[PDB]
């Protein structure tokens, strides 16, 4: 079987935010890397949020903890890729942490991830 | 003012993608581009949709002018920025195709080229 630690986004190429990090530096860091949002690790790596450029500029001195969705919907490495894929292609969710055994984030599968495996079938 | 000609995504940097492309080379696009949609132009580079991920693999043997979401809200060169920026800020678009007088595409302004607009006010 296939798993998301196959196509995952690794954890070099990732882009992370602390809650730390202020809007300034966050909206900075989307603007540099042309994402619209990022996981958001505590000092020991572990995942405590996510947050997005909604969030960012509070649209419908603060700082990325402030505004961070916490505790979102996570997958393993050794998740099956079709689950994964499942949620990824039936709902509003374009991304999703993958974490490990100690909850520590070591990736991210996003719908695009999926679809570029679907693509390398061949 | 600034308008949305000076901060927009300009043509040179643009993906796009026409009717006669076939699903396999947009979700191709998408995954060495890392988009989430494109511009539909036709061969005289007008404007005629939209496309997305969720447009391509039907979500909820074709062509993206099958799929694709036509004549969608669209600004000028010269628009003045701050108007962009309200839709951009107050809707679900992200993205806001920028074409000129004579309906042709010249280019997309997005919620991050407005953010980054935001920042270098410095």
């Amino acid at each position: 079987v296939y798993t998301v630690g196959e196509f995952m986004t690794k954890k070099e190429d990732l882009h992370v935010v602390k809650p730390t990090t202020t809007v300034d530096e966050a909206l900075e860091l989307l603007v540099e890397n042309r994402i619209t949002g990022f996981p958001v690790i505590d000092e020991d790596w572990k995942l405590v949020g996510l947050v997005s450029d909604y969030d960012l500029l509070a649209l419908d001195g603060k700082l990325v903890g402030d505004l961070m969705t916490p505790a979102p919907l996570v997958v393993e490495e050794k998740t099956n890729l079709e689950d994964a894929a499942k949620i990824l292609l039936e709902t509003k969710y374009r991304r999703l942490p993958v974490v490990d055994s100690d909850g520590k984030l070591v990736g991210i599968i996003t719908r695009g991830n999926v679809v570029r495996a679907a693509l390398q079938i061949k």
